[PDB]
């Protein structure tokens, strides 16, 4: 397994550049030069790089400074051929954002936040990005009376719809991807799961260019099944981008390497990205992006190790996932279990409610006890999947 | 605090009639006669009663049997004056439903399930119910390859839209309320939280008469904030019914008395039901329904005790919640914290994206460090809330 | 694969005999005859079978039925060669144990529960069981004031010390093993984790013959590291038995097949049982017992499928865990990371606290900043275990 | 309210001095001078202050700065009367402790960590602290093969037994108290709960002077009952100190004010510290320490607000918990439910295991079905605690 740019593996600057500072300690690694991030990742097999405005350009940078930094970064990009498919904004690190950007209680903060996003849409568009991700990490509260909850959503809506109107007006080839997280840094974050993100989008004036950016560890922090959540996002055609990593349980955001958390769940996500749905349906085509953090115990040899571990893990899972579905035994098991019968509509062509209620065979004389005897054999289909995952098959 | 029918407290037959059978043991109480459930609840202060088709009418009941049971129940209702505001279907107890009703892999089961719902819509409508609740408790899986996930949602949609077309066609004054649960009895249940329910509704052909039935312990089983979740349901105008109870943590569905779980969260839910949003917004008006189970350690004196504890808890919380918002000190704290500033739109009337980006004051010359100095004083507003909850104020 | 009697795969009667009644439904399978259970198990390659008193002998059986049932049971054991390595008592299904057995608030139920155990101790000895397990499933509460928490631990101590004392008194060659569970069926169960169980054994009079029976799923219900918890049980020399199964997350006790829950943790669990510790130390040499339940969606073909899969999964994992430790690149990765170095004592032979008093070479003249650059390379080390697990290396 | 020095409210320097840097952001508050910290605390009514070595004396400070800093510190203590009841060491912020202190894989870092502790023991004695706390925050791993799990417990034992042995050697009037935490900053921390900590102390050489320092939030991060866990610590006679705070759910360590997390559990926690056990037994008589952190959204007015609220909340709860136990209806509800009956021994004075051997009056002729009808009335009993807590009774 060796990644090629054809694989479409993307990494954030903040991922391999994460310096190690956590809540109980200081950084354990020196800052990463962006030029070096670009060059290193291009030699590993990366397709592209992604960043937050302040990963690159300091908050306080003068114009001369900004210009140099950008000339350095664009240079690096030209030299290596790396694409910039997604750009995001930092609305969580400066003290000004302690109560949120878009949903701050303070109105002047709300406007600075939105100003900071619009300017960043411009940059994103100069960089050639197709996706604009929003992670509202400071939107929310520790306490239940701190917010007017209906007003928190109107403020959110105002922000996101102003950003979208501006894309439409400028003619930029950008789509917005919202990224859910249930908690941390706030005790409760607004629009905590894929479900809440998808709902909110339907109340937006310009929701057609607004979709999701689910992260594997984020949905697992609320104990949900990542594979089910992206399946609903795909089903509604709102899966615009995806962040892969690992999480080992309901706790702080670990941001481990993809496959370093729940393995079987990783296998099944790769099967859904690569094979689509058993009966047909939309398929995901964008970047396979890694929003992870190299453990702080490791030095720089560890950082490029981890980066490479992400693309390896994925490729290994993919090989198993493709062998899994190509196995005849696995296809037989699938049929037995009624994985293909689920895809047939319940009603017959032009049969209505009334006609169904009246079909005697379907209700009044249905032999419920007899139908209850089917052996779905779900245990056996899961066993076959694990056996292909362990490559013992 | 004494409940009156004006309070709109509703109870399910299955709640006070829960016999005690759990996964590790048999029933500890004798079955409850429905006539007696009706009469008892009317003397406690209940407004109405609710049930599942098989709580009342056995699965296997002959027509003579069904007719008697219904004559007994309707009698009881006439005598006491109890209303039947919601009716639901049991698609989880018979063995036939082991893989789901609507999303079973087996197609004949899917049709029986839907047949069983349509017939039940008829009954619901004869009983005078305004709400038809669906709890898809067996829809989902233990294993990730057991389902074609896109096909699971199409099947769900087919069922729910056939039920809704039939209401519209019959002219019945019914609305469908979906009820989320993340897990149990299945390892993962489809449409696990309020978020996922609200999303799904937007893909329905007839989603205008389809809304939610959130349960306090269900959202807490995924660790979310119940108060935030119903605030998004209210904001989208999709809060059709609500199930109140208590849950003490992420574990099995406890179904404790309302207030017997997370107290502060209960206080804040009552504040949202009773006071609405601080800046104005939709308000909830339906039944205040209790879907709880009297602990199995208690005998029948315990059952009516628990029933009464539900309405008491709520009334006590309500008195505190109304005193809380009426306190001048609390209103001052609210202003200070910017609870009312959140309600002012970010942009000025007819100010666009472009005009905002260009306002110098809003971005280029915004003094971020200075704005970061505001003391939101959220700790102090939470302290005042707790002090009103403990009635020490 | 191919399990053989020397593998020491023991299975309980309640596992394959689990008919499928959960909280929201009735059994989906017909009762399993015990003689049938013995023959099928033996033919799959099991070494032994375990049971709860009431699993074999009805709570109501007369003396005449006890001996008839035992007759056929002993004959089957005889005809097949299964051993009976562990026995346990049912102190949770009958409504009389609704507040517990040993810690029941009612004294006459405490006596009845203790009496039931004493007699089950005589049957255990009779069968040749080396271990007598205690799962206190109903010891706990839903409410914090339901119990005197000190007296609940005094009544638990009394029961376990009376039973232990009776084993010593009759000279049975039996050990007691407590089985922790954090909740379900009680809201909170006493001695909820391995730690708590371990701590508790140290306050008994007859502690010497009391140890633990940790279960994968149950520590995973508190979000804990199952391998870390068994390590501590083993390190303490209290790992008397083990229950293997699968759990996906903090939720109800799933009791899935071993390997169908957290797969990487199962990998490392098998590594500790089979290889023990990297530097040398204690080893677990008792039986590998499966405490699981066949999914209720599947017929009897799933039941025997599910029992074979337990066994397969443990041997596939065993295989990959033997190749992993044997691999010279892993052994070297291990050396780089300091695994063997953790094995050296901190203090030099003869060094005192004053001597070291941090020595400086160890304190004053120590270069903290230089020691901090060490790359532990834990990420690379984790990547080698996963490729070994995926069958890749 | 009105806290006074006899209340024994102790606060750490890092709590009110917590500037607000979390994982996604920088500090939102200016550094708090220690002399200032002492004066403000004393004027609020605190009895004492606790600190980590590096909280007061920089990791780099020279000998000359240590003594200057200690000079002013002792003077402030002097001028105000605060005592210094507990001292602890920082073994987690400096990058050198990235794999731990005592269980670091690197031997030279194990020595450096132990040396740091030994010297901090001499400062503790000097200050008059009675307790020396140990929070092993970096002892653990992200990955299961990063450690030899047996050697990690041997290296932890070595460190605590060397430190204890040195206390005994110098004749300091000091006790060691371990502080459990299940995770964060490590993915898995060793001795993650009260049980584990308790079990671990029993394998030490110098166990007699080692006990625990449980923290509300930290057992709540594993979903456990904090009152149940302190009960067991107390019952074991190992409850040497206590850390009080608030946590809403399984997520990152929130460190909220005591009472702003699980309010009913806080109620019952205060009932156990203040009233002890219903039937009589051990009592906790040390200090009431607050290990919390003022929300980062709030300025310095919130910091002193948040410190007063800890104290208020504990006295409001204390008040309601004294009225609850004193209430004659509660005392009678208690009798009905069997709380006093749990206090009686199971066996009669002189009864042997053979004698009882279940006696029958206790086994054979026992009417299990009749004993099962007992109404324990735990629901009514819970309803009386909540109305006592809501200020209603
Ligand atoms: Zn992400
Ligand atoms: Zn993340
Ligand atoms: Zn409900
Ligand atoms: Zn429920
Ligand atoms: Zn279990
Ligand atoms: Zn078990
Ligand atoms: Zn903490
Ligand atoms: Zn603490």
């Amino acid at each position: 397994v060796q990644p090629t740019p054809a694989d479409h593996f993307t990494f954030g600057l903040w991922t391999v550049g994460w310096t190690g500072a956590d809540p109980f300690g200081v950084a354990t690694r020196k800052n990463l030069d962006p030029v070096e991030a670009v060059h290193k990742l291009a030699e590993l097999g990366a397709y592209g790089i992604t960043f937050h405005d302040n990963d690159l350009i300091p908050f306080d940078a003068t114009e001369a400074e900004r210009e140099k930094i950008l000339g350095d970064f664009n240079q690096a990009l030209k030299d290596t051929g790396l694409k910039v498919p997604m750009v995001t904004t930092n609305l969580f690190s400066h003290p000004v954002f302690k109560d949120g950007g878009f949903t701050s209680n303070d109105r002047s903060i709300r406007r600075f936040a939105l100003a900071k996003v619009l300017h960043n849409i411009d940059l994103a568009a100069e960089m050639g990005a197709e996706t604009f991700v929003m992670w509202g990490g400071r939107e929310g509260s520790e306490y239940d009376g701190s917010k007017d909850l209906a007003a928190a959503l109107d403020r959110m809506r105002e922000g996101v719809d102003t950003a979208a109107g501006y894309i439409k007006d400028k003619g930029y080839n950008l789509r917005i991807a919202l990224e859910p997280k249930p908690n941390e840094p706030r005790g409760d974050i607004f629009l905590p799961t894929v479900g809440h993100g998808l709902a909110f989008i339907e109340q937006l004036e310009h929701g057609d260019i607004v979709g999701l950016n689910p992260e594997t560890g984020h949905e697992q922090m609320a104990g949900l099944n990542f594979t089910h959540g992206i399946a609903q996002a795909l089903w509604a055609e709102k899966l615009f981008h995806i962040d892969l990593n690992g999480q080992r349980g309901i706790k702080y955001d670990q941001d481990l390497v993809f496959g370093h958390g729940d393995l079987t769940s990783a296998f099944f996500t790769v099967d859904l990205l690569e094979n689509g749905f058993p009966n047909g349906g939309p398929k995901y085509t964008g970047p396979r992006h890694f929003d992870y953090k190299p453990s702080r115990t490791d030095g720089y040899d560890g950082v490029w190790d981890s980066a490479k571990a992400n693309m390896s893990m994925y490729l290994l899972l993919k090989e198993r996932a493709l062998a899994f579905r190509a196995d005849p035994e696995v296809q037989e098991a699938m049929k037995t279990s009624g994985v293909f019968e689920l895809g047939e509509t319940t009603l017959n062509a032009g049969e209505s409610a009334a006609d169904l209620m009246n079909d005697s065979a379907s209700f009044a004389g249905f032999d419920a006890e007899a139908a209850a005897e089917r052996n779905f054999a779900f245990i056996r289909l899961n066993q076959l999947a694990i056996e292909h995952l362990l490559g013992s098959r």
